[PDB]
């Protein structure tokens, strides 16, 4: 039901070995941990959750950028680049599609039944 | 070789149906037909061309963005957009990607081993 | 004007009018702390944030609004805001413009960094 | 200034400085025409291509020339150019920012309409 996609547009690549977190709103207003990974070779970032376990609510991305553009040996301004999305419910898949680049980050959501 | 790959930034979406047309430039400068399909439901065309026929030069991939927005029922700025990007040639496909917006389009290109 | 942010709508191809944006600086506790916040101009640029004495370094974070801006154009959009999270003054003051492009479902943004 | 064009740098932060722009018009015929060109300043402006005058009705084509900014940054970029195709003043004189944000294997454009 979630997966996430990284692309670099620098290197004009997937962005292999991307660290992401995702949380979820909890009813105090802070963020609870959800789900995990790394992007594999082709970018992307499946196996995250399960219908079960992915219920309707605000959620966070949190893609560590910084780190892999340090990786790579490049100089980068953002700390992280952070995706907050409310999840509603009839059937939808949920991709978080980002694409990179130093000084700038571009995301979308494609939804689909 | 050569996929094209369109996402709708409004719909949150694949971009389906979409006229894609690729050129490849010649020696007098203008512009040979050398592919063309529409993307399918998952916003991807596939079997563009050939190896054997993919071979180094200019190519202008054209993605008419103008007829799909008013397919939808929206508003649209540009005629098209046009992706004009040289072949090199060790081992490598492109993956030309964009994400389209009735005033604005991002492209990227994923080169791959 | 060491801190701008200016934001465009995509679908319209207009500035993005009235977006509040609201600016957090983390605090030595490892929160998030009120630092500065307004709203975009009838030209989608907001000025006036902060200044050179109040705008240290720090960790920062611009929170854009783009949730109420589309519900206000009667749009039901996908993201709750657009965040952009960075350093800033590390290597001495340093005048930053956040531009932000938006869509229902998407937005990018870009960092424009000067030296005073 | 009916036709403005800025240009943005993803990789160093920074505005697009000596882009090369060319502006061309679909005559009659259906071939492109030069219109105007000019190049980026220090604020990766380009102001003063056109005229309320010679800005008329039409197809065009503005080609920013990306792949010798890269180059002369020492970069071997992806793209031959951005390129932006549009009808203008279709429905009466409107003003044109056409802006574009660049990476060695991307780039974005928008365009913000403005009613003198
Ligand atoms: N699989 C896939 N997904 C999305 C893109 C994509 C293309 C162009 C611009 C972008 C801007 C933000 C996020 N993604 C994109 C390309 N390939
Ligand atoms: N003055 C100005 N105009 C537009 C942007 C801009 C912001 C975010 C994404 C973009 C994608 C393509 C073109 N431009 C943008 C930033 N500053
Ligand atoms: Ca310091
Ligand atoms: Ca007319």
């Amino acid at each position: 039901p979630l997966m996430v996609k990284v692309l670099d547009a620098v290197r004009g690549s997937p962005a292999i070995n991307v660290a992401v977190h995702v949380f979820r709103k909890a009813a105090d207003d802070t963020w609870e941990p959800f789900a995990s990974g790394k992007t594999s070779e082709s970018g992307e970032l499946h196996g995250l959750t399960t219908e079960e376990e992915f219920v309707e609510g605000i959620y966070k991305v949190e893609i560590d950028t910084k780190s892999y553009w340090k990786a790579l040996g490049i100089s980068p301004f953002h700390e992280h680049a952070e995706v907050v999305f409310t999840a509603n419910d009839g059937p939808r898949r949920y991709t978080i599609a980002a694409l990179l680049s130093p000084y700038s980050y571009s995301t979308t959501a494609v939804v689909t039944n």
